[PDB]
C-alpha cells in the first residue's frame, strides 16, 4: 500500500539520520577519555582507586573492569593511560591461585603483557601482589590490590 | 508487497542495534559524572558556582537544576556529591515565602530530606540562607544563595 | 499486509523514543565540555598542547581542530575557553604565506575576529607567531605553535 510505503521511506531517512548524529556523538564522547574497540568501550572516571572499590565502581556503573584481550585492546588502555599519566588496575587477579592471573570469571589470560621480571608478587609494605597494573608503555606490573590506581571502566 | 517486507526487516535490524549501541553509550556517558533515574538525568559540571550562575549554567546547557522528587532521585543526588566530594546546590528556594521551599515553578516540595535542626536560615556572613545545599550523606542543609556550591543539572 | 503495518507502527514508536533519548544525551554529553552549532559539534579535552599535538590528539579522536566560520561557532568557542579559562588554539595557520591565515585545506578565512592590533607575528622568546589563539572574549591572536594552549576538537 502507498501509505506505509511512504511511512518505510520516512523511517529511513529517520535511521540514517539516527545513525549519522550517532557516530558523530560517540566520537564525541569518548574524547578524551574513552576508546573504542571493536564491540567493547573503555572509559577513565580520572580518579584512582583500590582493586576493590574499582571493582564497585565499575559494576555500579553497569560495566567492569578492563580485560585487555588483544594487543589492540591492551594498546587502547595504553592511551588512556598515558594521557591520565596515572597507571590503572585491570580485571585480572591471581587471588585463587598464585601466579596465575585470571579473568573474573575464572578464565584463564588468552593475552599477556608483562614488564621483564614480572609478576613477582613482591609489594614490599604492601605486602603480596594479586592485582595487576598498566603503565604508559602497555606493560603489566603485578601490584598490591590495596594500593591505590587510575580507574578504567569497560563496558 | 516483497521489496518493502525486506525494507522493513532491515530497519528492524538497524533500530536493535541503534538500541544496544545506545544503552552502552548510555551508561559510557554517565560514567562517573552522570545518573540516570527514570527518565531524569543527573550530570554534574564538576565545578562549583553560586546559585544563580548555576541556574544559568544549567538552563542554558538545555537542563535545569536537581529537583529531587522522591528518595531514589536524592540518593542518585548523593552519590555524585559524594564522588566530587563537594556539597551541590538543588533547585529549590524559600525566596517567594520564609521557610516554604518549593521548586522553581512554584510548586511546593513533594519530598524533603532536612538535616537535623534545618532549615534555620541562619548564614551567618553570608546573611539569609534561602537556597538548599544536599550532603555527601544525601540530607539537606539550607544555604546562602550567593554561596558556592557544586553544580548539578538534570535533563 | 497486516502485519508489517503492525511491523512498522511498532517501528515509528521505537524510532520516535530514540529520538527523545537521543537529544537528551546530546545535552547531557555536550555538559558542560561541550557546544553543538549546526552540524558541527566543539569539544574541549580540559588539557593544554602544542598545536602540533593538539592536531594530533583531534585527528586521532576522529575529528580536527576547531575552524571558527561564522560569529556563532566562534561565540561557541569563546564559552569553552571562558569556562576552562585558557585559551586555546585555532586551526588555522599562516605557515604557506606570511600573514595570510588559511584552515587546514589551505582554504582562506570566511570568518575572522582578530583582536586590536593582530595578527602581528611577534612571540618573543618563541620566535615567529603562526599559529592562532582564542580568548575568553573570543577575540583572536596569533601565536606561536611551539606555545601550550588549550585543545578544543571538532566534530
Ligand atoms: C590457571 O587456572 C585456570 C583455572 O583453573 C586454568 O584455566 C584452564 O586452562 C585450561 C588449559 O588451557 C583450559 O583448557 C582449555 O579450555 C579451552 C576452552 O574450552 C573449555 O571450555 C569449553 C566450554 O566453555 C569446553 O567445551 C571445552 O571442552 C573446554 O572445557 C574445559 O575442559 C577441561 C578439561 O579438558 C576442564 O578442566 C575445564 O574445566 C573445562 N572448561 C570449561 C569452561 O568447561 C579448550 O579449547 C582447550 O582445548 C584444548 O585441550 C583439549 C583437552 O582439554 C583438547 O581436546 C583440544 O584439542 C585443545 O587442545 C590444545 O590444542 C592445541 C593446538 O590446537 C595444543 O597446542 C594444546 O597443547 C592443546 N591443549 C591441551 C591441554 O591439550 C582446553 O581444554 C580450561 O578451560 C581452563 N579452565 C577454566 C576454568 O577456564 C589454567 O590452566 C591455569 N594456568 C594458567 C597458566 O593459566
Ligand atoms: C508553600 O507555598 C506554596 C505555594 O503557594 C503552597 O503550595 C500549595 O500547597 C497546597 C496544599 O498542599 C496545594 O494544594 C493541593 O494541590 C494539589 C494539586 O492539584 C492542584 O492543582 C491542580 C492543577 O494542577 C488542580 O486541579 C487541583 O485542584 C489543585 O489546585 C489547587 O487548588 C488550591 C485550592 O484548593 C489552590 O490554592 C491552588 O492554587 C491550586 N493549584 C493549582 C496549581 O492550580 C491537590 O491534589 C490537593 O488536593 C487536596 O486538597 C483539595 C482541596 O484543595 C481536596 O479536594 C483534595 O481531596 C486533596 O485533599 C487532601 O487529601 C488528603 C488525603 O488524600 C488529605 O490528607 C489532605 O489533608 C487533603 N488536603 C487538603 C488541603 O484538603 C491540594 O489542593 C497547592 O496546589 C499548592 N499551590 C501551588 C501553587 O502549587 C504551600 O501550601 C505552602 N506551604 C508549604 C508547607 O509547602
Ligand atoms: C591567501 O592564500 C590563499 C590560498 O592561495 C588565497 O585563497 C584564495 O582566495 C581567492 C580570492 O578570494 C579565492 O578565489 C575565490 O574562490 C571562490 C570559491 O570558488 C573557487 O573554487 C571553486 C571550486 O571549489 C571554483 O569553482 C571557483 O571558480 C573558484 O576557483 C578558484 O579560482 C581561482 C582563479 O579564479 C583560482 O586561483 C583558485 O585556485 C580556485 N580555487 C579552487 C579551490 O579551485 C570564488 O567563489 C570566488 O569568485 C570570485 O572571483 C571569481 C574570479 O576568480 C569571479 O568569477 C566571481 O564572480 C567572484 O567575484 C567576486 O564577486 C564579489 C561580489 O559578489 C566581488 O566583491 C569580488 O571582488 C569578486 N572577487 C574577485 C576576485 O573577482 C573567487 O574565485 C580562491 O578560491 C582561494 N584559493 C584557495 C586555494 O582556496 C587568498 O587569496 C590569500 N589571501 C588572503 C587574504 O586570504
Ligand atoms: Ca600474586
Ligand atoms: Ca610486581
Ligand atoms: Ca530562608
Ligand atoms: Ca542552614
Ligand atoms: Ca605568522
Ligand atoms: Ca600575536
Amino acid at each position: 500500500i502507498t501509505a506505509l510505503r511512504q511511512q518505510v521511506e520516512t523511517l529511513q531517512g529517520q535511521v540514517q539520520r539516527l545513525q549519522k548524529a550517532f557516530s558523530q556523538y560517540k566520537k564525541v564522547e569518548l574524547f578524551p577519555n574513552g576508546r573504542g574497540v571493536g564491540e567493547k568501550i573503555f572509559k577513565t572516571g580520572g580518579f584512582e582507586k583500590t582493586f576493590q572499590d574499582a571493582q564497585q565502581v565499575c559494576t555500579q556503573a553497569g560495566g567492569q573492569m578492563a580485560s585487555p584481550r588483544s594487543e589492540t585492546e591492551n594498546e587502547a588502555l595504553s592511551q588512556l593511560v598515558t594521557a591520565q599519566n596515572k597507571a590503572a588496575f585491570l580485571s585480572m587477579t591471581d587471588i585463587k591461585t598464585e601466579g596465575n592471573f585470571t579473568y573474573p570469571t575464572g578464565e584463564p589470560l588468552v593475552y599477556a603483557n608483562w614488564a621483564p621480571g614480572e609478576p613477582n608478587n613482591n609489594g614490599g609494605s604492601s605486602g603480596a601482589e594479586n592485582c595487576v597494573e598498566i603503565f604508559p608503555n602497555g606493560k603489566w606490573n603485578d601490584k598490591a590490590c590495596g594500593e591505590l590506581r587510575l580507574v578504567i571502566c569497560e563496558f
